[PDB]
């Protein structure tokens, strides 16, 4: 194919002819992302080009780790793959990675923050991250950052989970994730990521965030004020003992009925919102379990929420050179199969 450039946020980008009228439309995870019209298709697509891939073994290993996951996603509610292209004629060419998908105009901050969602709407986008969290999860993949802005979402409400590392190489929101993240528990499981989606729902039903705190600790006392003072049981789980002895200095919080909190919502809401914010990770609501929740009773189908091929994450645990990670991703590049244009039928 014909590449040609274009000069997009301060950068070249080499893209195929086939991509035209490329206009930025924010960053992504170690990348920058372009709306695009794939003259192949006439579909719009958007394109993420990733920031010097291969400038350290950080770099080269996070690429080659967001290319097999993004090669292995094949949901209707998680971001995959359309194409995936480089300018390259070869390895020692490579440089540069570009990812293709389908382009997604929004994220839920732009869903709730001028509109006084209806409960059915809330339903549906509920309902459509925690189908692609079953799917993730069934593939022991855990997003750990779960927040609105890594929820993105198109003009008709469909929504997409994306942006889902080991070592540190921008200041994040930290309202959303879990606990057991947050203040670096010793132990934690795939929950995490459902404690994200109550506080997303709660934000939903309410328009107001559910733990706005201005540091972690502030953030702490906010949780507990709703979810009462933890156990003994769950000090079992936090290494710092500076950490431990402040938790328990605290004076002692009763958990809140939420029927009393979110005044006015559908009584499921509140029930399920009971059953994703709690402190006992291992106590908390499934995404498998959550879909099954008669709040999303009018969606629910057992048929369309499928769970993902197995998935080989053995490459994390090797230290491997930078050109062995480029040359790993080279070959995923190469041997990238693009999907069928419509890969769904009728039920
Ligand atoms: N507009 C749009 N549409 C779809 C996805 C993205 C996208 C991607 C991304 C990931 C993989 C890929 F192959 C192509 C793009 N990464 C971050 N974003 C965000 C850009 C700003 N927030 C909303 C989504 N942006
Ligand atoms: C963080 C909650 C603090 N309490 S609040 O800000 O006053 C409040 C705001 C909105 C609601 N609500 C629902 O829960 C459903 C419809 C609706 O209006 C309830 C409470
Ligand atoms: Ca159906
Ligand atoms: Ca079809
Ligand atoms: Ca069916």
């Amino acid at each position: 194919p014909t590449f040609y450039r274009q000069e997009l946020n301060k950068t070249i980008w080499e893209v195929p002819e086939r991509y035209q009228n490329l206009s930025p439309v924010g960053s992504g995870a170690y990348g920058s992302v372009c709306a695009a019209f794939d003259t192949k298709t006439g579909h719009r697509v958007a394109v993420k080009k990733l920031s010097r891939p291969f400038q350290s073994i950080i770099h080269a290993k996070r690429t080659y780790r967001e290319l097999r996951l993004l090669k292995h996603m094949k949901h209707e509610n998680v971001i995959g793959l359309l194409d995936v292209f480089t300018p390259a004629r070869s390895l020692e060419e490579f440089n540069d990675v570009y990812l293709v998908t389908h382009l997604m105009g929004a994220d839920l901050n732009n869903i709730v923050k001028c509109q006084k969602l209806t409960d059915d709407h809330v339903q549906f986008l509920i309902y459509q991250i925690l189908r692609g969290l079953k799917y993730i999860h069934s593939a022991d993949i855990i997003h750990r950052d779960l927040k609105p802005s890594n929820l993105a979402v198109n003009e008709d409400s469909e929504l997409k989970i994306l942006d889902f590392a080991r070592h540190t190489d921008y200041v994040a929101t930290r309202w959303y994730r879990a606990p057991e993240i947050m203040l670096n528990w010793m132990h934690y499981n795939q929950t995490v990521d459902i404690w994200s989606v109550g506080c997303i729902m709660a934000e939903l039903l309410t328009g107001r965030t559910l733990f706005p705190g201005t540091d972690h600790i502030d953030q702490l006392k906010l949780i507990l004020r709703l979810v009462g003072t933890p156990g003994a049981e769950l000090l079992k789980k936090i290494s710092s003992e500076s950490a431990r002895n402040y938790i328990q200095s605290l004076a002692q919080m009763p958990k809140m009925n939420f029927a009393n909190v979110f005044i006015g919502a559908n009584p499921l809401a509140v029930d399920l919102l009971e059953k994703m914010l709690v402190l006992d990770s291992d106590k908390r609501i499934t995404a498998a379990q959550a879909l099954a929740h008669a709040y999303f009773a009018q969606y629910h189908d057992p048929d369309d929420e499928p769970v993902a091929d197995p998935y080989d994450q053995s490459f994390e645990s090797r230290d491997l050179l930078i050109d062995e990670w480029k040359s790993l991703t080279y070959d995923e590049v190469i041997s990238f199969v693009p999907p069928p244009l419509d890969q769904e039928e009728m039920e």
